[PDB]
């Protein structure tokens, strides 16, 4: 139940008053066939193109838009494609159907197949992080990062040129103890066009290590630094344009554990939110390219968890069991937008405000603001089963790829939430 | 039977698919009421605005356009408004009438009243010329011309600033005998903004008298010249821009009679064709203004006989009697367009080719090319009655005001032309 979306603009084409497809598999097609699989949720966005009165109606679903009157006037509607077959969408305004305003919704049996990928999977699995460090003394820790430029699967028929730490977004989850001495090796791949670097928000001194790690392609820099302060820190590339290096995917988290370790918890997850600024709108197939004017004006097309559309729903969702306490390390690479981080169907037992690991966490919190170059820790107990949904509660960002699933097996109805009265 | 014309563009307005009026009393009105008087001929021009399929139909007249499909695709139709009342014009394409494509034709009893004029009547009556000079000796002839700038009635709710000889278009018909000595006085009115002058095509020497008659406002020039050559000559202002002075109305005819006089004829007429180059299209009400880019590019809006729309139909038509031989002195002031001069329902008995009064006229001629700065003489016998129609047979110029009537009382049916077989 991540909705199949179709956008229709009313207008004049092929000598008729028609619906015209916008984006996706239907861009610029007149009265496009909307192909949907049994049991999918369907969202249809109607936008008035030419300025007559219009709706869209599907009789066998008793589903309709509102009547949209002026140019750009819009109405979205949804329904569950529960019945297989072909169903007319049409305009009910006097004569508009006769004039040509009519197409077919095709509901096909069986589950939608995955689109065979074209580019490397650049999505970091949210379970791909080191677990708690044992109790142990401070020591010297060697960390190896490689900066890799590579084409990645941004969406299921859409590619983009990512810049990464170790070929994934976000970069490796780095885990040390306060007092540790970090021996960082940064290798910039031979095939890189750009100089790359790293700034750790958990390091003290020039550029957060950036001033020592400006690494030419095929070259290596080595920096040592002491993890003086416990916290959950975003690290990122700091080679100009830094915003460019960040949007392209060069961000990750460094946990500097406090002496005690963090509270014991059953399961840990690694999630980072960022934006991608493409020439073409969200939903456009093929090789997307970076739009500099959109980047510097903060007008992105993609809002992503862990690098890709479907990252945390289709390719690498979160899995957990009822009764488990879960911790999410959540950071915003950005480069520009503050996340209103929230898990639909859960409440945060603990929220580590501004990523403070030393100050007491806040308790019983629905939603937390995390700035770009900021991170936090949330934990909660999975009291019961369900699909729990990670969102930025600036919820228009759903319509730009920003949604994740935490899948937890258990009955539909228990004492905590169920269908009838009690 | 000079048709009442209405232009409709299809489009989207007031949230409906509609007809939109173009020019006239209906400009930019949606589904405009077309007001017509009993027995008028109605021309409706349909132009496709937005690119759906359209026609216009009027059921009670069995009148319709063709179906027009692409943007700018057009169909004109006509009919006689023989039945008083209200009649729907509508689009017959599936659903288009329901969608809003419908207005009313209103046919009102009685004759259309004349619009009360706003500006001076600047139309030269075609009967306003001196008759044949007696047989007599060459002599000195004094001619007085006054250059007057004044607002004139271009069309029945439309004005324009005319420049004229003696407040009318064309200027006075000048009639001398070969050998005559012309003492020309040019008085430029005190209220003129511009210097004015005159070039006679029938004078020999600098500028055809123009070099002696460049007259400041409130001033007077006097030139003497010998009429050395017989001919029918256009005269015009020759103050720069000459094309500007000409379009504004500063042209007329000089007949230098050959020694014999011209062949005896019952009735004589004075007709001149010119163009006016307005910012706004033909049919636009109010004060029209000159469009310099249209003038130098030869893209006029008005094609006129004797200065005005309706000059030779409504305000000053030609009148004659069956059996009479008629002569028309016809010249093109221009400044730019060659007239294909023709009288519908008549044949030219004699045509004085290139305005040669000395070379034998051509005989039994339907239509004669007259260049700008050119004139001719045509004569014919009115064998029978009717409304005879003066045209430039470049007949799109009908739709820019270029039409005149020669009214001749007599039966509908005689031996020369009648309804049944013989
Ligand atoms: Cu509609
Ligand atoms: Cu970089
Ligand atoms: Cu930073
Ligand atoms: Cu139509
Ligand atoms: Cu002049
Ligand atoms: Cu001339």
């Amino acid at each position: 139940h991540a909705p199949v979306v179709f956008t229709l603009r009313t207008g004049i084409a092929e000598g008729r008053m028609v619906y015209i497809g916008v984006g996706g598999d239907i861009d610029r097609q007149v009265n496009p066939k909307l192909v949907v699989h049994e049991g999918e949720t369907v969202q249809i966005n109607l936008i008035n193109g030419e300025g007559a009165q219009h709706d869209a109606v599907i009789d066998q679903y008793a589903a309709r838009s509102a009547i949209v009157s002026g140019k750009n006037a819009s109405s979205t509607f949804s329904f569950i494609a529960s019945k297989v077959g072909q169903f007319d969408y049409y305009c009910s305004l006097p004569g508009h159907r006769q004039a040509g305003m009519q197409g077919v919704l095709q509901v096909v049996p069986g589950n939608r197949a995955e689109m065979p990928s074209t580019a490397a999977d650049i999505t970091r699995d949210p379970a791909d992080l080191p677990g708690p460090i044992g109790a142990r003394q401070a020591k010297t820790v060697r960390i190896d990062l490689e900066t890799v430029e590579l084409k990645g699967q941004l969406d299921d028929k859409t590619t983009y040129t990512y810049w990464t730490f170790n070929g994934k977004v976000p970069g490796p989850f780095l885990r040390v103890r306060v007092g540790d001495t970090v021996e960082l090796h940064l290798k910039n791949a031979k095939d890189s066009l750009m100089i790359h670097s790293v700034d750790f928000h958990g390091a003290t001194g020039p550029g957060g290590a950036a001033a020592y790690t400006q690494t030419d392609p095929g070259a290596e820099t080595v920096v040592t630094f002491k993890a003086l302060v416990p916290g959950i820190f975003v690290y990122h590339c700091a080679t100009p344009s830094v915003p460019n290096h960040i949007t392209n995917g060069m961000y990750g988290l460094l946990l500097v554990e406090p002496e005690g370790g963090l509270p014991q918890v059953d399961r840990e997850f690694y999630v980072m939110q960022g934006e991608i600024y493409t020439v073409k709108p969200f939903g456009t197939s093929g090789e997307q390219e970076m739009d500099y004017e959109k980047l510097i004006s903060e007008k992105p097309e993609y809002f992503l968890f862990n690098g890709s559309v479907g990252a945390l729903t289709r390719t690498h969702p979160l899995y957990a069991n009822v009764g488990e306490t879960v911790r999410i390390f959540f950071g915003v690479g950005g480069p520009n937008f503050t996340s209103s981080f929230h898990v639909i169907g859960e409440i945060f037992d603990h929220v580590y405000a501004l990523g403070s690991v030393t100050s007491p966490p806040l308790t019983g919190v629905q939603t937390v603001s995390v700035p770009p170059g900021g991170a936090t820790i949330v934990d909660f107990k999975l009291d019961r089963g369900g699909r729990y949904v990670l969102v930025d509660h600036a919820l228009s960002r759903l319509d730009h790829g920003l949604v994740g699933f935490l899948n937890v097996d258990g009955p539909k109805n228990d004492a905590i939430m169920h269908e009838g009265p009690p």
